[PDB]
């Protein structure tokens, strides 16, 4: 699935028009690399956490529903 | 940042109410997990890819924009 597919995908799900979902979705995307640039953690209850670590790189760990989800 | 946050700040940055961020943002979570547990591969431009690795545990590969904007 490519960020296109995935904003229909996502649209059509929630009833919502494309432009907006992508909007949204853009925006989302925005703050958590904003965040992530300023050394912020973004922590998703239910999905996982977005962090920089130690040369910085970003990295992502899955929370336990997303875990057992796929295992 | 924790996922209430988040839809705060990207509803003001986007314009939009709090209760249509939420919507869009967990469906979207919800199509990335679906996706995920059946296999697939979730790759977004200028952000990452998400897929499940070998038991099966997700993970996430930052794009070369994001690795560029954290280090």
């Amino acid at each position: 699935m490519n960020k296109k597919e995935l904003i229909d995908r996502v649209a059509k799900k929630a009833g919502a028009k494309k432009k907006d979902v992508k909007l949204i979705l853009d925006t989302i995307l925005e703050t958590i690399t904003e965040a992530l640039a300023k050394g912020e953690k973004i922590q998703i209850v239910g999905f996982g956490s977005f962090e920089v670590r130690k040369r910085k790189v970003p990295k992502f760990k899955p929370g336990k529903a997303l875990k057992e989800k796929v295992k």
